């Protein structure tokens, strides 16, 4: 029997980051994550402020920001706290444990110092998680494992997806869920976040494929939709974000019955 | 049916960046790539200068460099030109095409502006290559596809590896080879670069596994060894690099007959 986001937030085995997210999802009636791959910090902050009320999460793309500074991230965190959303950095970590540890904690970006959530590919084996968690656990962070991908020709299928689920299960102190196209775990303590979402059928010219909020939340049993271009390329970004929120939310309610 | 690096540089279907690399390998008697995952620009540049004569390539880790600037990369280019080595950025690109295009071209790092070579994971499908290609093709860059990984529990096996080989074949205007543990393609135009190499048996505490240069180059038929810690952790990094160079080069010569 399907549990509400609010109830899931209270599960004995829930990770604190997942609980915080689930609570604000229920409070705000939003299971939308905005993906903002903008080139200017000012753009990022403007979008975060304007759309913050409509979202549960903001997916940043630090590697694309032309004018990144740590002061920008300080201000973003202030917005996140005010509007109540989490920060999820997009970078798809995908290296041996020793290297990913450094990529997560260090450099100019210091991702672990401001991202509530990160995502990682499972292709390197479990060392990728072990490396990340050595940084993430002290900093009270969570991780999502990429169990499936939305793009044409994805190899994240079959036994690969099953491996991701096992890895998650075995690292539940740090791993809080999946990037996936559907529900892949039966355990309610895990979140499912699904990119490749737009209201209309289609794709892009570089292998992205889209499904609707109703399809992925309602039929496929995911929790949260990740939407970038469907919102950002709209004339009215506020209205677009509202449209996606209402879609995703109603699909969730329906499933919940 | 084995050809020298110098002869391979002349193959009809060879990419210009590959030919450049194969010529300097032959000239300098080196098939060693130094992986320099240091936190400081001064260390990176000192290593590049001192070890430059001993290496065919320097693998940078821009995501870990605390004091990155584009001026640092300008100086590195100068050293690469002087000592004759290629610059290979480590970042293991692993996203949809539209996103990796921006990650490669833009942000603070502007990777495509200074890296001869990049590597990508094949998990997203061929859009990952198409996105990178749209940026790197006119710059005379090349890309390596991650066909196998050196770490424990790697999922880059079997059909996944085969998919990487097919993807390379289908994008040979831009894909110049593989990150792999062994020869994966029979086509001599493709380069095989193998990480997880040390003179001594072992591993690390985060899933890395090591094999020797003699094993990797001599028995497994790879072209280039990628060595980080085996060199970087030595007291005398130059002497270490020389040891690795001689091992890899003589293993190559021996297979050549
Ligand atoms: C990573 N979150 C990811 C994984 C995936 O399989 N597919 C995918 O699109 N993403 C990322 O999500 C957004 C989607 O943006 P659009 O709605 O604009 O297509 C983008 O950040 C991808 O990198
Ligand atoms: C990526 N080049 C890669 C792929 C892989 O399967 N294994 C692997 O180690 N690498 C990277 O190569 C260096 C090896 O460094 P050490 O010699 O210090 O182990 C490493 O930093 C990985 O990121």
């Amino acid at each position: 029997m399907e549990l509400s986001f609010g109830a899931r937030a209270e599960l004995p085995r829930i990770h604190p980051v997942a609980s915080k997210l689930l609570r604000l999802m229920q409070k705000k009636e939003t299971n939308l994550c905005l993906s903002a791959d903008v080139s200017l910090a000012r753009e990022l902050l403007q979008l975060a402020d304007a759309l913050g009320p409509s979202i549960c999460m903001l997916k940043t793309h630090v590697d694309i920001l032309n004018d990144f500074t740590l002061d920008v991230m300080k201000e973003l965190i202030t917005l996140a706290k005010c509007h109540e959303f989490l920060i999820f950095e997009n970078r798809k970590f995908a290296d041996i444990g020793n290297t990913v540890k450094k990529q997560y904690e260090g450099g100019i970006f210091k991702i672990a110092s401001w991202a509530d959530l990160v995502n990682a590919h499972v292709v390197p084996g479990s060392g990728v998680v072990k490396g990340l968690q050595e940084v993430g656990l002290p900093l009270h962070r969570g991780c999502l494992l990429i169990a499936e991908m939305s793009s044409t020709g994805s190899l994240a299928t079959g036994d690969y997806t099953r491996a991701a689920v096992r890895m998650a299960e075995e690292h539940s102190e740090f791993v809080v869920g999946f990037i996936s196209g559907s529900r892949v775990s039966m355990k309610p303590e895990f979140l499912h976040l699904t990119p490749g979402v737009q209201l209309e059928a289609g794709g892009d010219n570089l292998g992205q494929q889209y499904n609707s909020p109703q399809e992925v939340i309602g039929k496929r049993g995911s929790d949260i939709i990740i939407v970038g271009r469907g919102i950002i390329s709209a004339a009215d970004r506020l209205e677009a974000a509202e449209m996606y929120r209402k879609a995703a939310w109603e699909a969730y309610l329906s499933r919940l019955g």
